[PDB]
């Protein structure tokens, strides 16, 4: 298609390995560049552990607000809204939306605890359909992003589909949909990224992540407007290890899809 030789030539033009998916929800029809190779997840991983202390949830009706202590020793990398409470709690709902608007990592853990590991994410992914994705570490290790290794990672195509059935089907209950679209629709980290590249009169959510080798990742779902709302998944890694990110390039991504 035309749009595969454009996303091929912002590959060329980027010097690193691109993976998008996009579903059109108003015929199912897919774009698919590299659709079917592997790429770390990274933070992007967040999404499917939110949603699964969700289809928690609807089960345990209280479990968003129970408290959960941050002690010194939780804090790891990248810990934004952790830090500010040490020593004291925050609930589950309120580590939800640290992992999924500020891509807090101590809340990530978090996240994984309750659910017994991170194969107790992976068990959620298989629950629904999901065959492709494996979470194999916690954070901050799962963001490795090391050239061919198969952990934390998942293919485009198999990313699009859970992220429509999480947010737009019914592989959570309505309460829980509607939860996980208000924090992705919340998300602070992705301006430069999908966003970049839509019409502003398209409501988003998305849910980044970032690397080692100058990973770089978006996945969002997107409502234009007065038509089929839509799902684009972005990854994105590259040869040097300390290449730096290249959010430009997701954002590019994003506007090719939007075009056609
Ligand atoms: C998820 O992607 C997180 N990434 C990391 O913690 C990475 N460290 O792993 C050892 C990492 C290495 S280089 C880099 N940019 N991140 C968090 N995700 C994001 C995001 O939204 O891209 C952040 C910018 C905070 S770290």
């Amino acid at each position: 298609s035309a749009v595969q030789n454009k996303l091929a030539a912002l590959e060329k033009s980027s010097g690193g390995r691109l993976g998008v998916a996009l579903i059109d929800t108003a015929d199912n029809t897919q774009v698919l560049y590299r659709g079917d190779e592997r790429f770390p997840m990274c933070s992007t991983s967040k999404v499917m552990a939110a949603a699964a202390v969700l289809k928690q949830s609807e089960t345990q009706k209280q479990l968003l607000n129970q408290p959960v202590e941050i002690k010194p020793a939780d804090l790891v990398n990248y810990n934004p809204i952790a830090e500010k409470h040490v020593n004291g709690t925050m609930t589950l709902a309120e580590l939800s939306a640290a992992a999924l608007q500020y891509s807090d990592n101590t809340a990530m853990n978090k996240l994984i605890a309750q659910l017994g590991g991170p194969g107790g994410v992976t068990a959620f992914a298989r629950a629904i359909g999901d065959e492709t994705f494996r979470l194999d570490r916690t954070a901050p290790t799962l963001n490795t992003a090391i050239p061919g290794d198969p952990r934390d990672t998942t293919t485009p195509r198999a990313m699009a589909q859970t992220l429509r059935q999480l947010t737009l089907g019914h592989a959570l209950g309505e309460t829980q949909r509607a939860q996980l679209v208000t924090w992705l629709k919340g998300n602070t980290t992705g301006a430069a990224s999908i966003r970049a590249g839509l019409p502003t009169s398209w409501t988003v959510g998305d849910r980044t992540g970032s690397g080692d080798y100058g990973t770089t990742n978006d996945i969002a779902v997107i409502w234009p407007n007065g038509r089929a709302p839509l799902v684009l998944v972005t990854y994105f890694t590259q040869p040097q290890q300390n290449a730096e990110s290249r959010r430009d390039v997701l954002a590019s991504a994003a506007r090719i899809i939007a075009e056609g």
